[PDB]
């Protein structure tokens, strides 16, 4: 380990933790520095699987799974004060959080050219990773997972076709939260979750249905049709800009607009990631004009107050703690620059999960909770579906023990061989986040190959 | 009013209430008295609007109603501490809480016979109206509002039209919280509601589609294929009979996944609501009961023990002046729902009769997280009376403390009759969402927009 990046003493927290956990830098392609947040296992650091964990955007930090979902210690609301977490997944293994890719977050690269794409951000990743082995290498031989969640359930296959073929990586398997594994089965899936979520209405469902369906076939992906476009333009306005919470159908919208774009004092705060509808000739606000404006802009997540995060995460003593040069700007959740010139390039998932699918090697698990409307479970249990794998295990429901208020149905699972869908009842687009207890119960047995 | 009646000092509350509240009971036809328990508006109850509240099953209690849900105070867990609801519903009207029908909770008949119907049960809240209009004769000229929940969804529009018909009563409006107006309605939407949450899977749905639709319509009611039975009666196990609360699919079940037994009680949570036109299904069938054992039913995944031990404290008994005679209270009564007859398939002719006038406010709310009386089994009944569409489909409002200004749900609006959804609220409304409830309650009575 690189003891230069061990952290020493982190602000915010009373008690110090009883586990090492450094930050730094890894080194990638061209001028590229990312930054990472390495944890150890609290129990046999020694012996525990290297756990990789991606949030997505495209432009998206990282620190968000680690601060705010799964890490050792949660921000609380003051900005100020860390709270340790029992649902931790580094209470079984050694997690490791890359902000990815260069300028999100503390990330950054010497030219300063943050536009990228799909396979440079893959190839980055890997060679990223190859630099934690350099710095890390007593974990070699450690079991390694590839985890992420949103945008990274494009992040993580890509990434994982790569680390297979790299003999020297212990790859053991990989799971991806609500990810976005192909945009039309998203898309799709999406308007029919609407509708029967009740946020639609009979009427425009059934000029839905007229327009954009012939058979009991609906094309809300890429439909050209004049009326048809005309409601999905609707449907997209109401799921979004409304005041509804993409993430999490069933809670309140931190800071709830009508609309498509908000202001915070004088920046324009921006929150469509842009993997929804991107088919659709859809009408959208010109993102494009509004560097030219000069006006400060920041991309949130959508119904997300970053407040607390950014403000922990901006203070000098933090920043001196985390060994993060102080010439490197601001830190915000997500980077809108990053986002806006980010090409997507694959369509889905498919080929990538079917070439990890083959080797028959790896453990691989697709979970959604089921109020998101951001990567809906159902979007993504079609995808599963449409691998047509061999199936291991007819659907059922999987149990999570509660502070003895019994045994609760946790979700839904179905599993093929080598492959499991499953969903987590009540959480939205950040699972660990809504259902902490069921997340971690849900990370234990993956990890531990037990049956969900 | 009845002066005798008055609940002078109700065990539980640690400061006297404010307003005036009577419990004691209604005469109906033949032997019957009904509990009821009235609890008076907290500002100008002398002009506020005498509202009835009922709740379902068929054979459950009202005071669930008052006790859980928005009476002026709720029971604690300890089942013996009484909070104070701020978010209750007689801080703007005069509530009456009936236990009805005759059997259920602390209500009679001098013969003790409760097998009833829907035609019975309207009639005997008809005459127990008549008779609280005679012990509390200056609440005549009172708007009257008649409101309910889930079974309540026959209940309150089979008595309404009774209601309409006699003009000493001054009826305004009705409300129905996750009722059930249609069977069929109710069941087919059902299906669609457990697909689309996330219970079914494909392999089950595309079984279903397969075997039980017939060119972009599904019959998940009263199907005669066998095979489309056979998925309906599976998909009928997962919602109601596999460890899901049918009342909130997001929350848990009390008492977790496993017929809770309590010592020579077998409970027994199967109302008899939903898939009624399968085969042939009663839980209690499986029931093996020792000489001596009772059985007792109660609400799905619900915990009564707080309600059912303050409500039957000696001291809570005679503060609500009730017969020293009279059986138990529990929230239920098994024998009265497994001898109730359901005569009522769907509530449209009830409906079409009270809008025919254009003289009542009817509202029909649901939470959208129930699978019991499901959101949009509602929704497509309210649509199906076709009437002119006054408010197109829009999201109504709430203003919350922490939150700020937030969407509630949806409501549509016709002509005298709107339909409305309480986000994230599943079959007891104002138990999930107390504050929605309300706004909706109060913007409901003053004929304000939603
Ligand atoms: C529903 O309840 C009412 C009341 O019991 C039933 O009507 C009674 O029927 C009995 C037997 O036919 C008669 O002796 C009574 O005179 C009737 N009472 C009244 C007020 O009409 C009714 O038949 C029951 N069942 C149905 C299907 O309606
Ligand atoms: C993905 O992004 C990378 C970098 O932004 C692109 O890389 C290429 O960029 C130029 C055009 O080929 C060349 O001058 C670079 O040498 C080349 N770099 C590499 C590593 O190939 C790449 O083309 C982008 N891919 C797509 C499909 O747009
Ligand atoms: C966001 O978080 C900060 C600190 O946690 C808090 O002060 C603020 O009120 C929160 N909500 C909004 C809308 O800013
Ligand atoms: C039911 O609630 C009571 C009191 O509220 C509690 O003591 C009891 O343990 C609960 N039982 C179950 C099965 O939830």
């Amino acid at each position: 380990a690189p003891d230069q990046d061990e952290i020493q003493r982190l602000p915010g927290l009373a008690k110090q933790p009883s586990f090492r956990q450094y930050s730094g830098y890894l080194k990638s392609s061209g001028s590229k520095h990312l930054h990472y947040w390495f944890v150890e296992s609290q129990k046999d650091p020694e012996n525990s699987p290297v756990v990789l964990w991606l949030n997505g955007g495209p432009g998206c930090s990282s620190l968000d799974g680690l601060l705010t979902e799964h890490g050792p210690f949660l921000v609380q609301p003051d900005g100020v004060t860390l709270e340790y977490n029992p649902y931790s997944w580094n209470l079984i293994a050694n997690v490791l959080y890359l902000e990815s890719p260069a300028g999100v977050g503390f990330s950054y690269s010497d030219d300063k050219f943050y536009a990228t794409n799909d396979t440079e951000v893959a190839q980055s990743n890997f060679e990223a990773l190859q630099d934690f082995f350099r710095l890390f290498p007593e974990y070699k031989n450690n079991k390694l997972f590839l985890t992420g969640e949103s945008y990274a359930g494009i992040y993580i296959p890509t990434l994982a076709v790569l680390v297979m073929q790299d003999p020297s990586m212990n790859l053991q398997g990989l799971a991806v939260g609500n990810g976005l594994s192909s945009y039309e089965q998203n898309d799709n899936s999406l308007v029919y979750f609407a509708y029967y979520h009740g946020l639609l209405g009979n009427r425009l469902w059934s000029s839905l249905q007229t327009h954009c369906c012939s058979q009991n076939k609906c094309n809300f992906y890429d439909n050209k049709d004049l009326e048809c476009v005309t409601n999905l333009q609707e449907v997209a306005r109401i799921v979004g800009n409304s005041g509804l919470n993409i993430y999490n159908l069933y809670a309140p919208c931190a800071g709830g607009v009508p609309s498509h774009f908000r202001y915070e004092k004088d920046t324009v705060v921006v929150q469509d990631l842009g993997n929804i509808f991107t088919r659709l000739p859809l009408k959208r606000m010109w993102h494009q004009a509004l560097l030219r404006s000069g006006d400060k802009v920041r991309m949130d997540p959508p119904c997300t107050n970053t407040t607390a995060a950014s403000t922990y995460l901006n203070n000098p003593y933090v920043r001196k703690a985390l060994n993060i040069p102080e010439q490197l700007p601001q830190w915000d959740m997500c980077n809108f620059l990053v986002n806006l010139q980010y090409r997507r390039l694959y369509r889905s998932m498919n080929s990538q999960y079917l070439k990890l699918l083959s080797s028959q090697k790896y453990q691989i698990l697709l979970y959604n909770g089921d109020v998101d409307m951001a990567c809906n479970f159902m979007g993504d249990e079609w995808f599963v579906d449409s691998l047509n794998q061999k199936m291991e295990v007819q659907r059922r429901p999987w149990l999570v023990k509660y502070g003895d208020s019994g045994e609760q149905i946790a979700g839904f699972v179905k599993e093929f061989s080598h492959i499991a869908f499953l969903t987590i009842k009540g959480a939205g687009h950040m699972v660990p986040t809504d259902k902490p207890l069921a997340a971690f119960t849900m990370f234990s047995r993956f990890l531990n190959k037990q049956p969900y």
